[PDB]
């Protein structure tokens, strides 16, 4: 089964994705070389806990020691924040997820830090458009495979490939629901959309070839053949007739709704 | 099949849509109650011929005796202007093509009769929201029945129905071209919209039943319930990000393009 | 594969159907107790062939040797008119087919004859609504398994089972295509419907058990528990918007579309 | 307008009346069941060819391919004769024109064939009343309204229908002349009867409703609710002082002439 959102809770999941989109517009100007990721972490966890009113969902889930998530160059997902700077040339993921009163939001982004190389900034480019080409398919009778399909399709004919071992995921009042969202796949297949669904579309994007392979830490993912990867993630509620994005920012340009 | 416009044929389009455009602001002016709908089409024609320099493609067109067509009330489409004059409370249709050096533009709007019903001020701004929608989700790689679906979930979900034996159409050089656009289906179905098409947006819409019937002038389509039914439409271009309405009047705030 | 008819196919299709929905509406003026199914059989290929100016598919097809099918009480399909006559009491089915032109329309219907008791009455009701349920899903995208279980639980919640060993079929310029529409299973599953195309719904419900054994013949198939078996059969398009019924007769109050 | 027979003109009107007659009288005695109304054709043309040496009007008049029409049950009129043998219970209608020497005599009776139904010889007898009846209000100044009327009243009378879309005819040295002779209507409407004047009466009344329908063949009309038709026809001479019936049979009781 896939939960249905009621108004009501719909409405407290734009409060929550709304605060969750609020931590990276924050926490923008805080990132440049030098600043550690353990740094980015307790200053976002302060934020939420302080100012927003709220919790942060990585904070001991299933063991996770932090509040946010940071993805450094080839690392693909679920980076600890740690004592390491940032460098000159780095390309950073900061991954949040809000909980405010126990409704969920769920985003993340892209960050170059200073001189990056050029396949970095247009990795980090055409990352964030597979995620908003997924986006826009999404209304009732659209089918799951419908995302992975056109955001495969932008990735390959930009000479990247899509991670399969990792995936979006139904939320709610719940971080992890159903259904799984696949990042690749054939249009027309898995399940169908429905008005008050929800659920993060996150699409991990490879520079070289798509397995990944889990550090000592067991978390951190990185790239087998040590390519970048880049990510970028929205939460998705599945409106009367297309799609309202909960997690916008005011930097972003891209409908939030179609 | 379906042609694609090239960059001199959208340009001569453009010029066509504007012309139709500015025959529907200019005759807003003399509607009202008293004038016959015969003199409306008088005051089109001239404007047509002598001010424009371009002709009223529905004049003679598989016989059809007039050069414009005017809808009231109950009429669905194809209503032919004559000597009964207009009464406080109606709602008009004025459905105006021009042929400007071989290439049509297609638009029509609704007129409130001095004062009107609220329940016919609902119908003509439900169907106008209709089409909108139906505008809005005009891309490459969209299909045609997207169009149908959205307009026909808005239509339904307020109380109304789709007229379901008229459609828009394909327009260019010739007045009438594959594709049918319907305006209710399902959406993924049908052809796929490529750059450079240019069809129409049309939709119909009743205040109780779908269904009409032809008078004896072969013509003139009501509604088989004698209620109420609106119409609203543009000709529309699919652009390289998504859509350019080519007939667009001053008075409308809904915007050009994509 | 599934053949997608074009709109001439369509518009042949639905010639052959009222056609065979006529036989069925002329016939049921000689049902009553005492008449042979033969004698009936007799009537339908005279009225096919000399007033439609069509052919009784099931003549001769695979060897069957009549021009209709008559099952009555706990026969379950594919009775051969005989020289026996209805009694007062029987339930009767006549399954009709007529080929134009090369185009087929199937259907059939159950008969009260004369006074029936109430269990064969609601039987035969239940029978009905089974089959308009199974219609009423079908639609652009909607799954083979909505129509298998929209029938299976209507049927089963009011104390009747099944046959799983019969399922209705594609049709069009043959009797028998692709695919095989089962009255029972789970929505979801099976093919994608699509617009144009074309397919039976004929569920046989029994009274008691499921299970159906094969007389003799060849052909006759029984209840294992000789209790009861009621069908009805409709030829369904699929439309832009859901379905057209293409068999419906002018008795009928359901909506021959959507 | 009408033409008037010369007194030569009339004696050979009474000629070919009398031979068409003939044809009829001859007919009866082959006519029972199981023999084929192509049979009954191929007798009918022999006689007047061969024996009679006259001319089957209806033999390739307009495309109709035979030289009479059988009318069976609820065919109304023009059947064309074929393969298909007389059923007992079948009512027939064997419709005859005789030319001779370039003068027409129309005339047609009923037949049981075998045993027959109350309900249909009540239909056969009741129609033949009402051409009586139309004959007996035949001489100058009466006008042809009379004629439908009294038709009509009778057959309502009796709970039948009269056909509308066919009708009696001015006959002479053409087979269809002016006026059309309407079996139905009102007192004193149509044109005045004079003097030499000939028609033919030849009313089609329904044992249930009006109406026809036309088979394939695009002479065949049948009852559109299937019921039974019957008809009965004499061609009439307007005299000094009445009417006198061309084609009286011998058979007959009626009076000859006023
Ligand atoms: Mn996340
Ligand atoms: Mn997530
Ligand atoms: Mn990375
Ligand atoms: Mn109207
Ligand atoms: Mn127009
Ligand atoms: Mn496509
Ligand atoms: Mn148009
Ligand atoms: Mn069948
Ligand atoms: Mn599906
Ligand atoms: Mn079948
Ligand atoms: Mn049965
Ligand atoms: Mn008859
Ligand atoms: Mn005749
Ligand atoms: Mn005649």
């Amino acid at each position: 089964n896939v939960t249905i959102k009621t108004p009501d809770d719909i409405e407290k999941m734009r409060i929550a994705g709304r605060l969750a989109a609020e931590v990276l517009e924050m926490i923008g100007e805080h990132i440049k070389p030098g600043v550690t990721t353990e740094e980015l972490d307790r200053i976002c966890h302060d934020y939420i806990v302080n100012e927003q009113k709220a919790i942060p969902a990585p904070l001991n889930y299933k063991g996770f020691p932090k509040s946010i998530c940071t993805s450094i160059n080839h690392v693909v997902c679920h980076g600890i924040p740690n004592e390491k700077p940032l460098k000159e040339g780095d390309i950073l993921n900061v991954d949040i997820t809000v909980i405010k009163d126990g409704y969920h939001g769920d985003t993340s982004k892209m960050f170059l830090v200073g001189k990056t190389p050029e396949w970095a900034d247009r990795l980090c480019q055409i990352t964030q458009e597979c995620m908003y080409k997924g986006i826009s398919v999404v209304r009732p009778g659209a089918h799951l495979g419908d995302i992975g399909e056109i955001i495969q399709k932008h990735a390959e004919k930009n000479g990247f490939s899509v991670v399969r071992e990792y995936c979006g995921h139904g939320i709610g009042k719940v971080f992890h629901e159903e259904p799984q969202v696949l990042h690749y796949g054939r249009a027309g297949t898995g399940i169908e959309l429905k008005e008050g669904m929800i659920f993060t579309i996150e699409p991990m994007i490879n520079q070289g070839r798509p397995e990944t392979r889990l550090l000592g830490d067991g978390w951190t993912a990185i790239t087998k053949d040590r390519k970048l990867s880049a990510q970028w993630e929205h939460t998705v509620l599945v409106t009367a007739d297309g799609y309202e994005i909960l997690t916008l920012r005011n930097d972003e340009t891209f409908p939030r709704t179609s």
